[PDB]
């Protein structure tokens, strides 16, 4: 499916770096580091990296998952400190990336570097029914 | 969407700590540690933490993902040892959280502390079709 | 739901080891290591492990998530170096598993060992709408 997704550009430099689907078959949008200067990430360290963007999914039938990038993660050990992020339909603040160096090699994160992937999935809100036995 | 979700309270202390959606726009349910006493997690260690709860999704068109919490993960390095848990529609045992300290700071997990997020997503069962070329 | 999923067997040894849903209620398919010989993974190391298989989801309304296995991850610290893999509907290359030993114990990965889980989920492609305020 498609969905109209409201996007606020919090940092004007990101007008030139908006997330884009690579192909019509792509599942994810790439989120980039909105940084004034490169950030060095030592092995084991975590940085909170702004994206310069906010979204409003709005429809409670959907959420977004934020995932590491395959190359950064596999090749450089640059992943997410919370592993996978969950963006609620009513979350309207800046998207921030918990960036964790899970490997053994110091890495320099560049301004505007693609850092994570955003995937929009349907979700269900359960209504619990307490039972003694299933 | 909404779904009727059968829930068994395996440990009576959890009647006062049932998972709840924070808002009508929330995607996830918070799962809590069902513990008699605090558990200290040294850097690198993994503990299997009970929730005191079991669910039965029942509908094979759905599954649950269990994710780290953003604050615990980012700020304290308390995440999941299997990274992301997948709960099958027919899994009816106690939900257990593989809790891993991925950081460098010893952490004390409290009884009833929110430890993970549960998100219900639709899933598809594929029927493979072996081909020589796509 | 169900979906016809084209599958190319890139390595003939995998004809005897095709992924299979354990039960009609299972959400995930197990992906196995297609290896000539066991691979030793020291703590902290990452290996790129072939599956001997390629899929073509084809429908841009779906994607696959590749997750660690719960037992391997929890008990042995054998997880994914990119944490969670995202397979796009138009990705038709060999499925490769970034295999990372996140724990403190050396592990030997066996030929044909189940290494990851593949889950097919619906996804949405957003059309951004830039707004000044939500």
């Amino acid at each position: 499916h498609h969905m109209k997704l409201d996007l606020k550009i919090l940092d004007a430099r990101m007008r030139d770096y908006l997330p884009k689907y690579a192909t019509t078959g792509s599942a994810g949008l790439d989120l980039r580091a909105c940084l004034d200067a490169p950030v060095t990430l030592k092995p084991g360290d975590t940085a909170l990296v702004p994206t310069g963007l906010a979204i409003h999914l709005a429809d409670p039938g959907y959420a977004a998952l934020i995932l590491p990038r395959s190359g950064l993660g596999h090749k450089h050990g640059i992943v997410l400190g919370n592993l996978v992020g969950l963006i609620d339909s009513d979350y309207q603040g800046e998207l921030m990336i918990s960036t964790w160096n899970r490997g053994q090699t110091e890495f320099v994160l560049n301004p505007f570097e693609r850092l994570a992937q955003l995937v929009i999935v349907p979700v269900v809100q359960a209504t619990f029914n307490i039972v003694g036995d299933f």
